[PDB]
């Protein structure tokens, strides 16, 4: 299924004639797939998984709204290319949730799901959430071009806490002007780029930052159609980036409150700094890394 374009290989798997395509990956709030990529490097001699991005990350395509919405379309990525098949999915933080509603829809129609692995997905209390509900386009764009810069700049050598941009640079500009100043000032820091190339970037992401976190926003989280059918699994931490709202935020409550759900589920725990470090953390990809093995292990 070359046309699927926000899927992605995950391993050095490009060699094989036929290859599984039961495990799969679902993004987070950026779109990318760049989080799972190490935890696929320590699995790559033994199970093959696949990474889903955002519509329109790569591409010059039109986001998705709801997460109901990008549930169904990787679905379609999802059965063209496996027809029947039993399906693995996992996701750390929005992709968590979104794995959570592809087994809803999997589980509505004829499908089954083996496993789900949950890596601390926010739970969203519409009311509660919205009740608050402090989000602003610039942030994403901050989101952005941090992202940007962190990414195009990955020479450790000659620190990126001075790179990276902060929301009072933003005070006296305005919103019209906010995407060529982000832009301007990475080409000052390093970045070496055509501008019009990374005014695309910027707000194309920053596009997707805002319809990723407004889908989270209006998520209304509904039970499992037979969750017993499943291998649950829910791998949380011990004990800037506001973007997220504060209720967005995944704390302890977000897991008891998936925990009903989700019966039967085995809670992982490893010894991440924060929800942001799950899997930054070398120590923290490693410990998910060996779990993971051994739920794709107990395929039957």
């Amino acid at each position: 299924y070359p046309e699927c374009i926000p899927l992605s290989r995950q391993l050095r798997a490009g060699d094989e004639r036929e290859h599984d395509r039961s495990r799969f990956w679902i993004h987070p709030l950026t779109g990318s797939t760049g989080l799972y990529l190490k935890v696929a490097e320590n699995l790559g001699d033994d199970y093959a998984i696949w990474g889903i991005h955002s519509r329109g990350f790569l591409t010059r395509h039109p986001p998705l709204k709801s997460i109901e919405s990008m549930a169904n379309y990787y679905i379609e990525i999802l059965q063209a290319g496996n027809a029947t098949g039993p399906y693995e999915l996992a996701g750390y933080s929005m992709g968590g949730i979104i794995a959570y509603e592809m087994a809803r829809q999997l589980q509505l129609a004829g499908y089954r799901v083996s496993s789900l692995i949950l890596l601390e997905p926010p739970f969203p209390h519409p009311e509660h959430l919205h009740q608050s509900s402090p989000f602003y386009y610039h942030d994403a764009l901050l989101m952005s071009a941090n992202f940007f810069l962190h990414y195009s700049l990955k020479d450790i050598v000659a620190a990126f806490e001075t790179l990276a941009y902060r929301e009072q640079e933003l005070m006296g500009i305005d919103a019209d002007k906010q995407v060529t100043w982000l832009a301007e000032g990475c080409l000052r820091k390093g970045v070496e780029q055509p501008l019009s190339v990374v005014k695309e970037k910027i707000e194309n992401m920053a596009q997707i930052l805002k319809h990723n976190r407004e889908a989270m926003a209006a998520y209304v989280v509904k039970a499992l159609p037979n969750a017993h059918d499943i291998d649950l699994h829910y791998m949380t931490v011990s004990q800037n980036r506001h973007v997220l709202g504060e209720a967005l935020t995944h704390d302890e409550s977000h897991c008891q409150r998936w925990l009903d759900y989700l019966p039967g589920a085995q809670v992982f725990r490893t010894r991440a700094k924060d929800h942001f470090h799950l899997l930054s953390e070398r120590e923290s990809v490693a410990m998910i890394s060996d779990r993971c093995r051994t739920i794709y292990q107990n395929a039957s």
